[PDB]
């Protein structure tokens, strides 16, 4: 059984911003996500520091990139902290609603999109990309939980019944049909290797 719920006023409005303003420079999505995992796994290894039963859930700190043709979407994994039910729905939207005010009046100054990481609200920027994300993520403290939105304005969340994945979070991007060379391989290590070259954590690029 699935719940439905309505984005934050300001989290809609930033997510149809995103969507409609021409904007030509969308593989900034990538490294938005890509330090969203960095940081998750920040969080694990330091909270692992004092109380080491907290990795039982898995020892390998790694995020990977994987492409698929076929269902035309491009997921990025990692095994950091994960997100409880309380954090996809509630808590993730209550901060990003400052991000989003902040980030919307430099958009006016003349700031641009890709400024939007420095404003805590990376994550909305894959829908520059895809027309519908699906998160899977799994907390210690929760079951695993599938999040999921193709924008206009409402989010499902649901408890995952797919394979389990121990601990951690999955981005499916299901990208839009003109947005396909993200899915290459040559494509995607030329964007990691311009912009996120110094992640503290081994980021595998899965080939088709
Ligand atoms: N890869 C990854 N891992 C954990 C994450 N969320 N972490 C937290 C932690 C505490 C509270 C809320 C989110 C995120 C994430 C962070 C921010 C947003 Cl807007 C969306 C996502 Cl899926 N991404």
């Amino acid at each position: 059984e699935v719940e439905t719920f309505a984005f934050q006023a300001e989290i809609a409005q930033l997510m149809s911003l995103i969507i409609n303003t021409f904007y030509s420079n969308k593989e900034i999505f990538l490294r938005e996500l890509i330090s969203n995992s960095s940081d998750a796994l920040d969080k694990i290894r330091y909270e692992s520091l004092t109380d080491p039963s907290k990795l039982d859930s898995g020892k390998e700190l790694h995020i990977n990139l994987i492409p698929n043709k076929q269902d035309r979407t491009l997921t990025i994994v990692d095994t950091g902290i994960g997100m409880t039910k309380a954090d996809l729905i509630n808590n993730l939207g209550t901060i990003a609603k400052s991000g989003t005010k902040a980030f919307m009046e430099a958009l006016q100054a003349g700031a641009d999109i890709s400024m939007i990481g420095q404003f805590g609200v990376g994550f909305y920027s894959a829908y520059l990309v895809a027309e519908k994300v699906t998160v899977i993520t799994k907390h210690n403290d929760d079951e695993q939980y599938a999040w999921e939105s193709s924008a206009g304005g409402s989010f499902t969340v649901r408890t995952d019944t797919g394979e389990p994945m121990g601990r951690g979070t999955k981005v499916i991007l299901h990208l839009k049909e003109d947005q396909t060379e993200y899915l290459e391989e040559r494509r995607i290590k030329e964007i990691v290797k311009k912009h996120s070259q110094f992640i503290g954590y081994p980021i595998t690029l899965f080939v088709e």
